């Protein structure tokens, strides 16, 4: 057990291993500080969870977040550098701290409402796709992918985050459809990509209905095959009452082709992440031997209704069993 020290930050007492120095608040689920990790030489973000075991819902959430972070081992997806508790036993366990690489720019910061060059767009979207292939292979769907959930460093390395607008959500998410396909996230990539190419938001809806109307105006009324998949006659009648190489003028035709395959209303006909990686638009970056898939992810916990003390114990087990990455 390393030796811990104490310090007052964000209105509570933080207690961290000595390896972590120069804590400085940076945001506030709880609270985040920047630090320097003297063991590794990395700038890190240390998150101290707020009220992790206050209720059944908080406890399950805490367990979910830890299980997710511990599973994610991939260059383009946020990973866990460390997890700790000052507690010496389960009975003493009340606090969880999570550590990852410090991130200081998201994709909005990278763009600044400027068209990126085509080569740049290829490299960014290639990385998002490469991440999404990995996440989707573990049977995980992000469901709210957007620029603020995409960290980019100074060498233009991108990571998918699950933290920091409805503009990039899939339309079926916006309709509380359920039964989501992993291609919900592909919708979102098409929205991001469009914006990188043009410098403008693709579907800047003012409200929920406005957004849906903008979407229908771009990609058109559902076709016959999609209309068969909607049981409600009223939904159909309403949709019909509401109803690329032109909108993306000047762009690389391979970018337009890809956009057309991602921004498809019918989720069952959207390109998958793995098929998108093999699209010609990415020939300069594509490597089929370096687009890894995840180990299987045991999500049996998600359907469980457990008591607080069991969610806390499971979490404690995951804290103890953590092995830092290479
Ligand atoms: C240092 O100078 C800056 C310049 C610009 C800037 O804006 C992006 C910021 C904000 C930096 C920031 O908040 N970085 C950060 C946050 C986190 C973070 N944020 C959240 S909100 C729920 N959670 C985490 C986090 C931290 C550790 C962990 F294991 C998991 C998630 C992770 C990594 N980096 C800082
Ligand atoms: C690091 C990027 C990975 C994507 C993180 C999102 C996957 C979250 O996982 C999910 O949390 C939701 C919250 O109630 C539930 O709706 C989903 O059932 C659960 O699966
Ligand atoms: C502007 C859009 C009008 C509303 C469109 C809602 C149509 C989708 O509604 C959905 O249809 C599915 C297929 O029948 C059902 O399984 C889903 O429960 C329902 O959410
Ligand atoms: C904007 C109003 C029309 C939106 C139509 C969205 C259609 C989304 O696509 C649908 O997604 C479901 C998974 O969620 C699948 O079960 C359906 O088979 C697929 O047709």
């Amino acid at each position: 057990r390393p030796t811990f020290y104490r310090q007052e930050l964000n209105k509570t007492i933080w207690e961290v291993p000595e390896r972590y120095q120069n804590l400085s608040p940076v945001g506030s689920y709880g609270s985040v500080c920047a630090a320097f990790d003297t063991k590794t030489g990395l700038r890190v973000a240390v998150k101290k969870l707020s009220r992790p075991f206050q209720s059944i819902i908080h406890a399950k959430r805490t367990y979910r977040e830890l299980r997710l972070l511990k599973h994610m081992k991939h260059e383009n997806v946020i990973g866990l550098l460390d997890v700790f508790t000052p507690a010496r036993s389960l009975e003493e366990f009340n606090d969880v701290y999570l550590v990852t690489h410090l991130m200081g720019a998201d994709l909005n910061n990278i763009v600044k409402c400027q068209k990126l060059t085509d080569d740049h767009v290829q490299f960014l979207i290639y990385q998002i796709l490469r991440g999404l292939k990995y996440i989707h292979s573990a049977d995980i769907i992000h469901r709210d992918l957007k620029p603020s959930n995409l960290a980019v460093n100074e060498d233009c390395e991108l990571k998918i985050l699950d933290f920091g607008t409805r503009w990039y959500r899939a339309p079926e998410i916006m309709l509380n459809w359920m039964h989501y396909n992993q291609t919900v996230d592909i919708w979102s990539v098409g929205c991001i990509m469009a914006e990188l190419l043009t410098g403008r938001t693709l579907f800047p809806g003012t409200d929920h209905i406005d957004q849906l109307k903008l979407i229908l105006r771009l990609v058109g009324t559902p076709g016959a095959e999609l209309l068969k998949k909607i049981s409600s006659e009223s939904a159909r009648n309403y949709i019909q009452s509401l109803t690329f190489a032109n909108v993306f003028i000047g762009a690389n035709p391979l970018a337009v082709d890809l956009l057309e395959k991602m921004l498809v209303l019918d989720s069952d006909k959207r390109i998958t992440a793995a098929q998108a990686l093999a699209h010609a638009y990415f020939a300069q970056y594509h490597d089929p031997d370096d687009e890894p898939v995840a180990d299987p992810y045991d999500q049996s916990f998600e359907s469980r209704d457990l008591l607080i003390d069991e969610w806390k114990s499971l979490t404690y087990d995951e804290v103890i069993s953590f092995v830092p990455p290479p």
